[PDB]
């Protein structure tokens, strides 16, 4: 349904996922394709998102903006997570419709579940039960987001349609030790610990952007990372799936070529929970992903978990079968998506830490 | 009794049905800085409008009573609405109260943010524990995000934005519409406008509904099924709620900015969670009972009849109001002389909202 020549405006498109969808549909060809830095466009300042879409009237939105961070920074962060997603979002999302926008791809979240939600989780149990406490400020954000593609699906005829990935890996990630998600943290952490035990001092300096080991001794130092062991938080035990960066791409492209707001009804017709689960493969627990990166990147060293710090929910396992009965599948298998980051690491000289 | 009359008092929506109350109150009791604009002159869905009018006027204390909403019927056709421009308005206000270092800022919130079969009487402790009522899900959702937007920055950044929860609320100033009215004024100005067709007052329906003659009259009026012989309401009449007249809601909108702060929200949780306070009166009635009630004092000598085939919605609701009770807070006006007085009012006003 996206033509060639179709106006696709990703926002968001430096982060992880917007990157993905942009390389993916420059590769593919598209011909119309438009996107804006945070420095050019500021999604959190309403007449500016008003401008862009009167100026440009995108026929296609990726809505892939947020500002986001590991447990620790949501912890902290309580107002600016709620704060800064809602206001993005609903700029989008509305000035999307006040522009005639034919379809709105909106990226959503696995924490707008209930804590205790039945497992596999269906995408009917959003709003039906008590949300985990750590991530209440960015799950209150999803909800509304999801909500509010409801509501204008309901009332104005517009086809906003919600995907709601697992946690996300690969390149373009955030790999910030203390903002970074658990999965490119653990990376970023076990990477480092790697090279501080082979005595890959220039690496180190070069990664890090740091100039002498006392100071790479110093930084890691504040993670209980030394020459011989990489702590890692809480206690290893907590378990979720995981999704590498390019199928959730495949997957946002996907469904804007093949969904449309006629397809949600057949969920429910006054399109209530009619967002669509993404995930793939099994849940695996945060220590036996740790273990699995020692062994592909060859890490000699001890992997410490450090149980004095936080876990919340302690399993998450998704139903897929709405996206999966659409027809789409990943493509790339844990260990391969590993290895493919793991890959890029060791060449990007632009690495977000 | 901390606000001081000279403080800067800023009402947001203080020509609403809440905000004219504080407002007035706050006028009569002699409070000297005042702060107030109309929707025209200050559009509080224009993010920079809102920033411009906090840097300039820095007020000290905040009511946000600025709002959209409707009854159910409305609520069933207004989703993006009702959703977008309350979660707009509220996060401005809320932000920029926040940027302008506020002393103290008052929420309003609704009992929609409350699951459909939450247990009852309904505690503060099960909002976001459970499926919302269908009907009210749009300005729920809006009001659950601001709920917990005032617990976040509390959180992060120590304010102090309090949040009161009311049950549904009557009195002067209300919306009375009938097809865009909420319960207690809609019932209230169809049975008044069934009185007046019964007892054959034509001058004061043209004066009452701005129409010319009694053929328009009766037009605009057979929509809700009201003729010279009854008054047609919605649903069974048998759902059941609590009722708040207006003046009670300023006053302890009023008493709860004086005495709340955040350190006082943290003795309910440590980490402002569901911190907000229920706010109700009495017991609950039945739309028919209130029905009965309000043609007992005008004297409507019609008949009152429940169009079953429309939409009840949730059936009872009543409110655990230990929270407020054991701050001191006490309401003044029982249920026949807050209808009386809204009746009084009624037969004065030359601008009732219609
Ligand atoms: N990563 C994951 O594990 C998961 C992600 N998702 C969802 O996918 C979406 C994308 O996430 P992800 O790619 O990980 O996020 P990233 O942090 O990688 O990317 C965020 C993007 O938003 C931009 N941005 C932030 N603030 C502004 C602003 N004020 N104006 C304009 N642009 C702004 C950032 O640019 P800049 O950095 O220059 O500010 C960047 O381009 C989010 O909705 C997220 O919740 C869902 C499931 C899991
Ligand atoms: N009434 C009830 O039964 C209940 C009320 N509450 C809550 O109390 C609060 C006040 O409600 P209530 O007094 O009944 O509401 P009203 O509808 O009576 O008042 C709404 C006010 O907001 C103003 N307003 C609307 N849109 C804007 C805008 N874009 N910019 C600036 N001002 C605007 C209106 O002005 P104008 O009319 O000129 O547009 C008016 O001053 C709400 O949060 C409501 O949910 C809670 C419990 C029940
Ligand atoms: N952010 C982060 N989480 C980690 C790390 N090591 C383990 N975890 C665990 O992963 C979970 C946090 O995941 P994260 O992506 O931060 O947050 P979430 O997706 O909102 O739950 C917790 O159990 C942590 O204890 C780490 O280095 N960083
Ligand atoms: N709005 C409205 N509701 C009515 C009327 N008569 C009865 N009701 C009942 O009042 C409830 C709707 O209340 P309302 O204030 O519109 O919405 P809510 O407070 O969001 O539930 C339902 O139980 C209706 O059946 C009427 O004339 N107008």
């Amino acid at each position: 349904m996206m033509n060639k020549d179709s106006k696709i405006y990703i926002a968001g498109h430096t982060g992880l996922v917007g990157s993905s969808i942009l390389k993916k549909l420059q590769n593919d060809g598209y011909e119309n394709l438009i996107f804006r830095t945070h420095s050019e466009l500021d999604l959190t300042n309403q007449q500016a998102v008003t401008d862009f879409f009167k100026k440009e009237k995108p026929e296609y939105v990726f809505f892939c903006a947020a500002k986001m961070g590991g447990m620790m920074e949501q912890l902290e962060r309580r107002a600016d997570f709620l704060y800064l997603n809602l206001i993005m979002q609903t700029f989008v999302l509305h000035e999307a419709y006040k522009n005639d926008c034919k379809k709105l791809l909106y990226l959503s979240s696995l924490c707008i579940y209930p804590q205790d939600a039945s497992l596999p989780i269906k995408e009917t149990s959003m709003l039906e039960g008590k949300l985990q406490f750590i991530n209440e400020p960015y799950a209150v954000a999803k909800i509304t987001g999801n909500k509010m593609c409801e509501f204008y699906n309901q009332q104005f005829g517009t086809n906003f349609i919600t995907l709601v990935p697992t946690s996300i890996y690969g390149p373009g990630d955030n790999f910030n030790l203390a903002t970074a998600h658990v999965f490119p943290a653990i990376f970023a952490k076990i990477y480092l610990g790697k090279l501080l035990n082979e005595q890959k001092h220039q690496e180190l300096f070069n990664s890090l952007r740091l100039d002498n080991i006392q100071d790479v001794l110093k930084y890691l130092s504040q993670f209980d990372i030394d020459e011989n062991k990489v702590t890692l938080l809480g206690s290893g035990n907590p378990r979720r799936e995981f999704i590498y960066v390019d199928d959730v791409a495949d997957a946002c492209i996907f469904t804007m070529d093949k969904i449309d707001a006629s397809m949600l009804k057949k969920y429910d017709e006054n399109f209530h929970n009619t967002h669509l689960n993404l995930a793939d493969g099994k849940d695996y627990s945060i220590k036996e992903v740790a273990f699995l990166i020692k062994d592909i990147i060859g890490y000699k060293g001890d992997i410490i978990f450090d149980s004095s710090k936080l876990d919340g929910t302690m399993l998450k396992t998704t139903n897929t079968e709405r996206i999966r009965k659409l027809g789409w599948k990943a493509k790339i298998k844990l260990e391969d998506g590993i290895k493919m980051m793991y890959e890029w690491y060791l060449k990007e000289q632009n690495i977000r830490q």
